[PDB]
């Protein structure tokens, strides 16, 4: 009940006691491990007034513990204040300070995130006064421009009004603020990003005018207060894109690949002291492999191993020539080199995983643990030559937290 994790590259052991403060469930049992189930039944998000105060008290207790005024008079009055408000309105409203804390610690607790070394450097944009889809558009544009910061990217989150009844939900329908369109072709194949083929069509059904190419930045589909969502084009001067060149292969430019600088998840739900924030887009900067391995090389994504290997003139007949592997290294050297040559913030999978081991050390020292999801923390290439491969990690669910949630078009009582 005071568990040990080992590193088998360094023989370093750390003792995890933080997992005792865990509340939520993982999906595993004593007899079955679900650690490679992608969206486990637990990781996805109406809630009543009785359940709300334990969640508020728990959250408030750790917040005041963090400002080193645990259980003071200022704490007990805020406990009374929120109890009374959950009497009156059967819900409550976070202080600005409580919101910034909750948000930072949702990131801090995000066990699948390898970049958490940065968890306290988070800009929080309180959008809880927003009322309209145009309001959201404005807030999201300010977010993009701030977080991008001319390529010196900055981490940020924008928190739209919390869920109330459940039928008046603020939702960004985009999975990520900036994504390329997916167009299936009349001959069955797919242009652009096959991940977004459904979403790309949803936008056209609401009226989008597609410039049917590859890297067409999708418009925003913003749903305010449960109302049918509305289309908005992010000013192109706000969407920073990196053309991908290699530092050796000049035919690499003719591949005509590019990516956006800003990774900005918009479809998750932020949970703070039992309050549910259905629209909470958050952004950092990219680890190279996200674009160069997954985005470019997943069979279900751009799938460029085929044509990259061609132009390298590779032994493509035999599986064991490792032509896929060789082509995949070049692709991620190019992604990295291109972002850096433009002063656009990006991190290589070696630097990021080393920082995470450093982050784990700090969490196990000044916090007693660090929830970590090995399946997700290990990079999708060169796994064992990064230090996280050899690092035992205890996964467990802490709160505040980012949670998955259904795609809004499966759940939105429409009109
Ligand atoms: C600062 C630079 C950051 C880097 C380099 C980074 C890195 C990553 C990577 C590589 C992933 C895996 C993504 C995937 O495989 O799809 C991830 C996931 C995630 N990131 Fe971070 N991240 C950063 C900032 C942030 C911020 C600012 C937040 C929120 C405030 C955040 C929250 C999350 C969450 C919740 C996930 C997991 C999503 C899921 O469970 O599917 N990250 N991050
Ligand atoms: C803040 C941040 C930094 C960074 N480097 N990456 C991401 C990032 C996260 C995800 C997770 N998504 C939720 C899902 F499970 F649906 C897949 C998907 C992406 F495409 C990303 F770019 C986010
Ligand atoms: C089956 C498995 O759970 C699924 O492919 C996961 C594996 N690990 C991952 N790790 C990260 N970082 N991102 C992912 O999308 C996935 N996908
Ligand atoms: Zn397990």
């Amino acid at each position: 009940r005071f568990l040990k994790v080992k590193n088998w590259e360094t023989d370093v052991v750390l003792t995890d006691t933080l997992h005792l403060k865990s509340t939520l469930e993982t999906g595993c049992t004593e007899h079955i491990c679900m650690g490679s189930i992608m969206l486990p039944s637990q990781h996805t998000r109406v809630a009543t007034k009785d359940q709300l105060f334990p969640l508020a008290k728990e959250f408030l207790d750790q917040y005041y513990s963090s400002i080193k005024r645990f259980g003071s008079k200022a704490h007990m009055d805020r406990l009374e204040e929120v109890n009374k408000e959950i009497e009156s309105t059967s819900t409550y409203q976070l202080k600005d300070t409580e919101l910034i804390y909750g948000a930072k610690h949702a990131w801090r607790n995000a066990s699948r995130c390898v970049g958490r070394i940065q968890w306290s450097k988070l800009q929080v944009f309180d959008a809880r006064d927003c009322t309209t889809a145009h309001g959201m558009f404005n807030y999201i544009c300010n977010h993009v421009k701030y977080a991008t910061n001319k390529g010196n990217l900055r981490s940020a989150i924008t928190i739209f009004p919390q869920r109330t009844d459940g039928k008046h939900d603020f939702r960004v329908w985009n999975s990520q603020l900036i994504r390329y369109a997916g167009y299936k072709q009349p001959d069955g194949s797919t242009l652009g990003d096959p991940a977004n083929v459904q979403f790309t069509e949803i936008c056209i059904q609401q009226g989008w005018k597609a410039p049917r190419g590859r890297f067409d930045v999708l418009p925003l589909l913003l749903q305010a207060n449960g109302n049918d969502p509305e289309l908005f084009q992010i000013p192109p001067e706000l969407v920073l894109e990196v053309p991908i060149r290699h530092p050796k292969f000049d035919w690499f430019k003719d591949l005509g690949l590019k990516w956006y600088g800003l990774p900005a998840v918009s479809n998750m739900l932020l949970e703070i002291g039992g309050l549910e924030f259905s629209a909470c887009p958050f952004s950092g900067w990219y680890m190279g492999t996200e674009i160069g391995v997954r985005d470019y090389c997943d069979n279900s994504r751009y799938n460029i191993l085929e044509e990259v290997a061609k132009k390298m003139d590779l032994d493509m007949r035999k599986t064991s020539s490792l032509w896929k592997d060789q082509a995949l290294v070049e692709i991620n050297i190019a992604v990295l080199y291109s972002f850096q040559s433009d002063k656009v913030t990006i991190v290589d999978h070696h630097s990021a995983t080393e920082s995470f081991i450093k982050h784990m050390e700090n969490e196990y020292r000044c916090r007693g643990g660090c929830p970590a999801d090995w399946v997700w923390i290990v990079p999708p290439m060169s796994g064992s030559i990064t230090p996280v491969f050899h690092q035992e990690m205890l996964n467990y669910r802490l709160t505040p937290s980012f949670e998955y949630q259904p795609d809004p078009w499966n759940t939105h009582v429409w009109k």
